[PDB]
């Protein structure tokens, strides 16, 4: 399973999955921020291949549609089940739910080389509801595959059912999964070049913090975004950038190989430790957040953006790390990645005697209160 992913942060990382019999092998974007297995199932300007239900003798229609809006764009399709296997994964075959995407807007991107998404988060956020069993749950229930996977994103490995120690150096540090819906976690402190942002720590997790391989950027709640930008600007104040750059709408450039990296600070996110009163920190390099895209110059985009739905630790963040989704023990581990040429660091423990609760409790809507989970 080592080396079983390909891709980049701008357009995502995909694993090979074989669906149906006779086998159709598809390139699937790995998405820890959703819970549907969904695959393009009809021609599209941007698809190199798609799922042909009519070629699969093992496909079964569920006779139910599903409509998945996103803030900008959407997919919809028909639910069914089919046999699924992972060529560079364990030696098993499962029957899983698959949404056959028949229409979409702004979902498939020009030249991505993936045809489908593998939603690895939990059933609570599956569409249309939590009774549509996500792929990984079907995988574990059907086989004896251990209930964990890891992502090493460089190009990359998703190891299913195991930790591979050749993919990381140093210590593996675990933070609890706060609740099993998204891969929710809790941020206890943020430093930018050594300086504490000094916000009430609930602000860092307002209204949640998650780990999301389907998101490119580090995304931060409004007040936290504003504080970080103020701090990164202060550090880089010998360069005056236009506003569009800080909005992630404009490149900024230096002559080939002369970029003043030192003017850009490191960002440390302190995650809750498994032990009470402890945390550990993941330290993010400017090379993660300031990404190359005037082809005599080196030009870059700012990959930190504002959020109204919480902190999102996206691909630009996970790229520096071996990240273990240890669902069995309800925790997420981080270690420094062994793919490379300041380093992204994973460091701890940090003890706080001050034992604060930094999680935010999302106000409970009547609709949410109404639902039974039997
Ligand atoms: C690391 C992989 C990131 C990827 S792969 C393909 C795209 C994409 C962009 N537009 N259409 C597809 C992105 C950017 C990402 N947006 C998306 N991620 C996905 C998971 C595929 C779900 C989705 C549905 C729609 Cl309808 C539009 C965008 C996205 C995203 N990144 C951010 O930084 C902020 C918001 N969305
Ligand atoms: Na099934
Ligand atoms: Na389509
Ligand atoms: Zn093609
Ligand atoms: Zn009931
Ligand atoms: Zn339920």
């Amino acid at each position: 399973m080592v080396d079983n992913l390909r891709g980049k942060s701008g357009q995502g990382y995909y694993v090979e999955m074989t669906v149906g019999s006779p086998p159709q092998t598809l390139n699937i974007l790995v998405d820890t921020g959703s819970s549907n297995f969904a695959v393009g199932a009809a021609p599209h300007p941007f698809l190199h291949r798609y799922y042909q239900r009519q070629l699969s003798s093992t496909y079964r229609d569920l006779r139910k549609g599903v409509y998945v809006p996103y803030t900008q764009g959407k997919w919809e399709g028909e639910l069914g089940t089919d046999l699924v296997s992972i060529p560079h994964g364990p030696n098993v075959t499962v029957r899983a739910n698959i949404a056959a995407i028949t229409e979409s807007d702004k979902f498939f991107i020009n030249g991505s080389n993936w045809e489908g998404i593998l939603g690895l988060a939990y059933a609570e956020i599956a569409r249309p509801d939590d009774s549509l069993e996500p792929f990984f749950d079907s995988l574990v229930k059907q086989t004896h595959v251990p209930n964990l996977f890891s992502l090493q994103l460089c190009g990359g490995s998703m190891i299913i059912g195991g930790i591979d120690h050749s993919l990381y150096t140093g210590s593996l540090w675990y933070t609890p999964i706060r609740r099993e819906w998204y891969y929710e976690v809790i941020i206890v402190r943020v430093e930018i070049n050594g300086q504490d942002l000094k916000m009430d720590c609930k602000e860092y997790n307002y209204d949640k913090s998650i780990v999301d391989s389907g998101t490119t950027n580090l995304r931060l709640p409004k007040k936290v975004f504003e504080a970080a930008v103020k701090s990164i600007k202060a550090a880089s104040s010998t360069e005056k950038f236009p506003d569009g750059f800080w909005l992630g709408e404009q490149l900024v450039c230096w002559q080939a190989g002369t970029t003043p990296w030192n003017i850009f600070p490191v960002i440390s996110l302190y995650l809750m430790g498994e032990v009470t009163n402890q945390s550990f920190r993941i330290t993010i390099l400017p090379q993660q957040y300031l990404r190359p895209v005037t082809s005599q110059d080196d030009c870059y985009k700012f990959a930190i953006s504002q959020s109204s739905t919480g902190t999102v630790m996206g691909a630009v963040i996970m790229e520096g790390f071996y990240v273990v989704f240890d669902r069995a023990r309800k925790r997420i581990g981080f270690a420094v990645s062994a793919c490379h040429v300041r380093t992204a660091a994973v460091e701890g423990p940090f003890v706080t005697l001050d034992m604060e609760d930094c999680g935010y409790n999302i106000p409970q809507t009547d609709e949410s209160r109404s639902h039974h989970h039997h």
